[PDB]
């Protein structure tokens, strides 16, 4: 039903954003995280969540920086690849405002827009305090294994994350008797192709974040 498996969809989506809080949260109370920082080793910060990857690399963030005050005193580097320039990373800091909530923000990239969920956690000092914020972020456009986990874990024939119109990624072959193009434009739970929507909540909050998800008669 509808309703049961935008409920599924949703849950699925729910586990890989705690995945990464719980991650996330509990990095951020490492104290080998804590002194590479202090040390400002800008540098030294890059082998430790090297490791922290090394044994999790399947659910690690597509980016991590770390924040004090409008500064950046470490990036990961991946920010890059994804087109995003640092001084837009700058103006993230202050769209995250709060921390342990995920924050669905846009950024410019080398072209379209991109879409990034992310979440910072406070980088507090044994027993001293702030040090700083770990950004963690995860980035929509063209994540095919964050759409394909949800199709799988949902058994839905093929998936379609979606702003407005404008597709973010697919699962789609293309040897399908359906295009793209079609499930996008589709009306909702109507035929041979039923398409059914989800509009995804982040924090429990209503996004724009819509999942178009396909089953045959």
């Amino acid at each position: 039903t509808s309703v049961q498996t935008s409920s599924l969809i949703q849950s699925l989506f729910d586990f890989r954003l705690a995945a990464l809080r719980i991650h996330q949260d509990s990095t951020a109370k490492n104290a080998s995280l804590i002194n590479a920082l202090v040390s400002r080793d800008s540098s030294r910060l890059d082998e430790f969540f090297s490791s922290v990857d090394e044994l999790e690399l399947s659910n690690a963030p597509d980016l991590r920086f770390i924040s004090s005050h409008d500064n950046i005193l470490w990036d990961d580097g991946n920010a890059s690849f994804y087109g995003i320039a640092q001084q837009e990373l700058n103006k993230l800091i202050r769209r995250v405002a709060i921390s342990g909530n995920w924050h669905l923000v846009q950024t410019p990239s080398e072209g379209k827009s991109v879409h990034i969920l992310m979440r910072r956690s406070s980088l507090i000092e044994a027993g001293g305090q702030v040090v700083g914020y770990l950004y963690v972020g995860i980035v929509l456009n063209d994540n095919f294994a964050l759409l394909e986990n949800i199709r799988s874990g949902s058994n839905s024939e093929n998936l379609v994350l979606a702003v407005d119109t404008t597709p973010l990624v697919s699962t789609l072959k293309g040897n399908e008797p359906y295009s793209l193009d079609y499930v996008v434009h589709s009306a909702k739970d109507a035929d041979s192709f039923i398409v059914g929507q989800t509009f995804l909540e982040v924090e429990s909050v209503p996004t724009y974040l819509c999942v178009y998800s396909i089953q045959t008669n």
